[PDB]
């Protein structure tokens, strides 16, 4: 009976995707059926067996039977003995087999040499294969379709083939129902790319070559394919929780192995963000890595920074806080600071009295909860206001410099800041402003600015609107994209030099990942768009070979620089202790002018070789041209 | 500063080890041939001043004393630490061809601590294999797995125990995975034709 579920449900599907869907209400329905139906017996591991059978039962005659009980006996057994997970049917033995007790008979036994070659790489060979070859069916038809316009295209394929045109009438009919074609592929590609972060590099070429496609209607599969296409770069999210979880514990029972500290350097000096997975344990039964491990997400937002003073507190309904103490590196003297780890805001409440008991205000206090309930923002974050409107107590405690609020499950900060600034802040919040005066965030005060949620929480992007006064209406949208870098430091001897090309290159293609998200999405012409790079390594590489480094990556991307149109990037990086804060200039065209300055001491001054823009102050508002 | 370049268990290795080894060398010295031999070889091994021999002679005089507590040291550091650092080994393989029913306590707590510090970590590997079989599975999209588990079948370590904590654990595959694993790792002598998963009406896989 799967037989007919398979050709049944399988030339429904061809069909469907040859053109002959009907535009009505039933295909959102008959589709759906049919696509599950097919799946299923995708999973199903009696296909392989069931052609086979089907097969040899039109091979009754002609028939040696040694090779047929042989054969027959093993699959037999291979049907009982189906209930384990990992079983796949001898092809190679039977290839083996047949090809030594062998061509009257081999040309009369073909079907099954080809069916078993299909079918070597396993039932997720088929897995494989079905997608793959849809795949390219779809793309040589809608690349040929769109290279240029439609009617040149169908004019070429008129006069390369002029002498029939059955081709081009199932071809006008399938591109008719595109939509349909399409939208059912996004299904298709949602329900096995949506969710396999295993991936052989054997399609992801195909995919490379699908991402190019470049029209409104061919906008989801683009934002699909890059997501899928990335996806495989960030995985095995609760694996890590198993690889944190070992180094935690298995470090800190005895927490004097000396490599246990190489570990939490490589930790607190780690490329990959783990602030997505790291709140879901810190807040586990353990209190000494309850402890490491919150205080190492401290100590790795404020990272930047030098701290001369770490005290952990360990009070009364047993909770441990912690209290900081250090001070700015000319960010703008000294200050403290206090994490605590708390289940709920109810018990927060309720622990309060002892939090200021044990507590110019120059304290940072930033409390993380848990929040898998209460699902409102507005509501939540609301009482939070009102609740610190209702005490500030707090306040008359010796004084908070900001209080910030950490929901978790990648967490919305709830910022609180105010002696007698305004309390809650919007610049700030669903950030911890941990990078702040790094993220020069008051350069871009001459705007109207909006959060944006995103993956890959590394990248930070921001949008940007000219703000103008209500007598006009802006003409300025761009997109502003800053990133972050957490790497530990690099050693010489040329390390750092590869180091810049591969990693600049990687992150410059997610960089575009963004803004190719960026054009599918609602998209508005933007001119000026910002690339902020924050290099917390120190190389000790020369200025020029950073020329020629960038020379290097913006050279090897040309006709890609002006589709995005990207006009601004910056960076710093310490090198020998000084720094330099490059800013790229260019404009129309691919001519680029790259300025590099000194930082002078009394308002900090961008000097300048000779450099466009030699004397402004630091927090200079962005020009909106 | 020279104490105090490996750290805190700096400290507590050195100090214990020096401790051994004065243990180890009186009554190395002690016991070769038969004590009053013994105590001759120390006559020549010093033959000029003896009083380090008076020392020797009363140490080993109070040794159940001596005994007993070495035992109590090794029991309350090394009583638990398959952590295990290639310094301390040296001497305690020394310690082990101590051939007296009065070094008979010391032998069986130091070699039996000395082993567990083998290879097993019992709680570590049930780490890693939590790992292989969590990783693994959640789609057994890695065909890979199959490689794993014929290293499992074909594998050096020994991996027996009973594994209550995920054998119950309410996900039908790795259900009929772990159960079948268990089967086929028990009767891996025979020759196996057929196997079936059965599956209750509540929640049940036999």
């Amino acid at each position: 009976k799967l037989h007919r579920v398979f050709h049944y449900v399988l030339d429904n599907l061809v069909n469907v995707m040859n053109g002959y869907c009907l535009p009505d209400p039933f295909f959102s329905s008959k589709v759906k059926d049919w696509v599950e139906r097919l799946m299923k017996t995708l999973r199903d591991p009696s296909l392989p067996l069931l052609e086979l059978q089907d097969i040899m039962t039109s091979v009754s005659g002609r028939i040696p039977p040694n090779v047929e009980k042989s054969i027959k006996k093993e699959m037999a057994q291979y049907a009982s003995n189906i209930t384990s997970v990992l079983c796949q049917f001898p092809s190679q033995q039977i290839a083996n087999i047949l090809d030594s007790h062998a061509e009257v008979f081999f040309m009369n036994t073909q079907s099954i040499v080809q069916l078993v070659q299909r079918y070597r790489s396993g039932i997720r060979g088929h897995m494989k294969a079905v997608v793959m070859d849809l795949l390219r069916q779809y793309l040589r038809v809608e690349t040929q379709f769109q290279n240029g316009h439609y009617d040149k295209c169908v004019f070429a394929l008129r006069e390369e083939n002029k002498s029939d045109m059955n081709t081009v009438l199932n071809y006008i009919f399938s591109h008719a129902q595109v939509t349909k074609k399409n939208l059912l592929v996004t299904m298709l590609i949602d329900q096995l790319c949506g969710r396999d972060p295993t991936l052989t590099d054997e399609l992801l070429n195909i995919l490379t070559e699908l991402t190019q496609l470049s029209k409104t209607t061919n906008a989801k599969v683009a934002l699909r394919a890059r997501q899928v296409l990335i996806a495989s770069h960030l995985p095995s999210y609760e694996l890590r929780h198993n690889q944190v979880e070992s180094i935690f514990l298995s470090a800190i029972d005895m927490y004097g192995h000396q490599f246990c500290i190489e570990n939490l350097q490589k930790l607190i000096l780690s490329e990959t963000s783990i602030f997505d997975v790291l709140p879901n344990f810190f807040y586990h039964s353990n209190q000494v890595v309850r402890m490491a491990a919150l205080e190492v997400y401290v100590r790795r937002a404020y990272i930047a920074y030098e701290l001369n003073s770490v005290q952990h507190r360990q009070l009364k309904d047993n909770t441990c806080v912690v209290e900081f103490q250090f001070m700015l590196p000319t960010s703008h003297c000294q200050r403290m600071g206090g994490m605590v780890s708390f289940r709920t805001f109810e018990d927060f409440v309720r622990i309060f009295d002892e939090v200021m008991g044990c507590f110019e205000p120059i304290h940072i206090l930033n409390v993380a909860i848990k929040t898998d309930c209460d699902i409102e923002d507005d509501r939540l974050a609301a009482m939070f206001r009102e609740f610190t409107q209702q005490n500030k107590a707090t306040l008359v405690d010796h004084g908070i410099r900001r209080l910030t609020f950490l929901v978790a499950q990648f967490p919305k900060f709830f910022t609180f800041r105010a002696r007698d600034k305004f309390e809650e802040d919007r610049i700030y919040r669903h950030l911890e402003p941990a990078l702040a005066f790094q993220l020069e965030l008051n350069r871009m005060r001459n705007f109207d600015l909006t959060a944006i949620p995103c993956a890959n929480h590394k990248m930070h992007l921001y949008l940007g609107a000219a703000k103008v006064e209500v007598g006009t209406e802006v003409t300025d949208y761009r997109f502003f994209v800053r990133a972050i870098i957490r790497h530990s430091d690099l050693v010489t001897k040329e390390a750092s030099f590869e180091y810049l090309q591969n990693e600049g290159e990687r992150l410059l293609l997610e960089a575009m990942d963004e803004l190719e998200v960026a054009f599918n999405n609602t998209n508005v012409r933007t001119d000026c768009n910002h690339i902020f790079l924050n290099f917390v390594p120190t190389v000790i590489m020369d200025p020029s070979k950073i020329e020629e480094s960038v020379r290097s990556m913006v050279m090897r991307y040309g006709s890609r620089l002006w589709k995005l149109r990207v006009l601004q990037a910056e960076l710093k990086i310490n090198i020998r202790a000084i720094p330099i804060r490059l800013f790229l200039t260019n404009e129309s065209g691919y001519y680029l002018d790259i300025s590099l300055y000194k930082e002078v001491t009394a308002q900090i001054m961008f000097q300048a070789k000779q450099g466009p823009l030699h004397g402004m102050l630091i927090n200079t508002p962005y020009v909106t041209k």
